[PDB]
């Protein structure tokens, strides 16, 4: 797997179709980018394709298999893999309700009947996205009632991994996306699908691992590589190190956030020095920051402070179980749409070990509309607008975009990041961060209190350093 710049993006929030966001990762990113990160595309009920009925196709309004394999023959091709839980839509499911019990699908979904009578301590000991219990009373064709559980959506249905069916439906998933050329694959929400009574049912120790191994395992025989995706303490990214799955960055983005707004390095210097390592590393993302990815991270004095000065075109912030849980915003409005700020954020990512991931609205320093969330109803829209051809063009015309791109292009470019990461020493308000490999080196010098990244290279054709303001 290349080490460049990725791209996280839609199948249809930009451009009309995949062709069209082709034509115009061709057109510009063609240099910038290496990598693709496509957020499903697979016929869906709910969550944006985060449950389609079925992996093994792709939405015709979206666009056609081929255009992905365009993409895939071109770049790296990640994708997601939703392993925790299918469509209700989804024929597997449907033919379930058919048969009703006696369906093979059946045994592969989870039934909490099966369970006995949960205590109320029990009940509380669960791990809850909402306020409902995350229990769905089937209506089955048999006339009958029967109970599935499900973490997210009620069209979503939660498989449980005690059937081989759900390990084997996943293998076949795998086998399909794997052959149709992805790189990499996320495991969506991996966590929730392990569930015992008396257990929180997220992370369960240590199933949950076997889980993500079995997984892995398939798909590095496929030839992609495993992303599984958790918001709980860095520990659980840690041990995905361990485990060899690709670790997410999720600490970084309300770590450089506060870091910005104190011009204090000192938090982000020791993250520096222990991060886990085959991060691949994000600042603005398809979802929230979800808070808890920070803690131990930042203090939670500090982590006040940030969430404080939010408080003001701006975040907005939901929170189910804490006071605040998760705030949306564009990574640009997070900011203040102050561009030095958010190219400093752009470099100290793109120095740090990992692959990068920008996403679409903060490749194009888009700012958060209200309007299209409003319609929706949904918050994370804010962070999830459409994008028109002639709107891209003049927005890569901005001046913070070509010097976005201009950065993002060099880090895929340059041979040093291929080597050792060094941190160097550094005052609590500014941060120093280098690449070495071989002959080559390049040097990220970032002054938080004023906002200035400065990179020191060497580049071979001038045979000598040179020193540069991205
Ligand atoms: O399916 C629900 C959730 O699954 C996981 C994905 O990362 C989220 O974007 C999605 O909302
Ligand atoms: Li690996």
């Amino acid at each position: 797997l290349k080490n460049a710049v990725q791209l996280i993006c839609y199948p249809d929030r930009i451009g009309n179709n995949l062709k069209d966001l082709y034509t115009v990762v061709d057109t510009h990113l063609s240099e910038a980018i290496g990598g693709l990160h496509i957020l499903p595309f697979f016929p869906s009920n709910a969550d944006g394709g985060f449950s389609p009925l079925t992996h093994k196709e792709v939405d015709p309004k979206f666009g056609t298999w081929d255009d992905i394999e365009a993409f895939t023959a071109k770049y790296d091709l990640c994708v997601d893999l939703t392993v925790n839980h299918i469509s209700d839509e989804s024929p597997e499911f449907k033919d379930f309700i058919a048969n009703g019990f006696d369906s093979e699908y059946a045994d592969l979904f989870v039934h909490v009947d099966k369970f006995g009578e949960i205590s109320p301590d029990d009940l509380a000991l669960i791990h809850i996205r909402k306020e409902k219990e995350p229990f769905r009373e089937v209506t089955l064709a048999d006339g009958t009632k029967t109970r599935v559980w499900c973490t997210f959506t009620e069209q979503q249905i939660d498989l449980n991994y005690e059937s081989p069916l759900a390990y084997q439906l996943m293998e076949s998933y795998i086998g399909f996306l794997t052959s149709k050329g992805v790189n990499l694959l996320r495991l969506d929400a991996f966590g929730y699908t392990t569930k015992r009574i008396g257990t929180s049912c997220f992370l369960v120790e240590p199933e949950v691992y076997q889980i993500l191994d079995w997984i892995n395992q398939v798909a590095l025989k496929h030839g992609a590589e495993c992303l599984p995706e958790v918001h709980d303490h860095i520990s659980y990214q840690y041990a995905i190190s361990r485990r060899n799955m690709h670790p997410y960055g999720f600490a970084l983005p309300p770590l450089l956030l506060y870091s910005l707004l104190d011009a204090n390095s000192t938090y982000l210097k020791n993250w520096l020095r222990m991060c886990p390592r085959n991060m691949v590393t994000v600042l603005d993302t398809h979802d929230g920051i979800c808070i808890p990815d920070v803690e131990g991270v930042l203090p939670d004095e500090k982590i006040k402070v940030l969430i404080d000065n939010i408080d003001a075109r701006s975040a907005a912030n939901i929170h189910s179980v804490g006071a605040i849980y998760q705030l949306t915003c564009t990574f640009y409005d997070a900011l203040m749409q102050n561009d030095d700020a958010y190219i400093a954020a752009r470099a100290i990512q793109f120095f740090t070990p990992g692959i990068p991931q920008v996403y679409y609205v903060g490749l194009l320093a888009g700012c958060n509309d209200h309007e299209l969330m409003e319609q929706t109803g949904e918050l994370r829209d804010i962070n999830r607008h459409y994008y028109t051809l002639e709107e891209v063009e003049q927005d890569i015309q901005k001046p913070v975009v070509q010097r976005l791109l201009s950065l993002m292009k060099f880090r895929s470019n340059y041979p040093a990041f291929d080597g050792h990461f060094e941190l160097n020493y550094s005052n609590n308000s500014s941060v120093a961060m280098a690449w070495r490999h071989g002959d080559y080196y390049c040097h990220l010098f970032v002054d938080l209190n004023f906002k200035t990244v400065k990179v020191t290279y060497t580049d071979v054709e001038t045979g000598e350093t040179r020193h540069l303001e991205c």
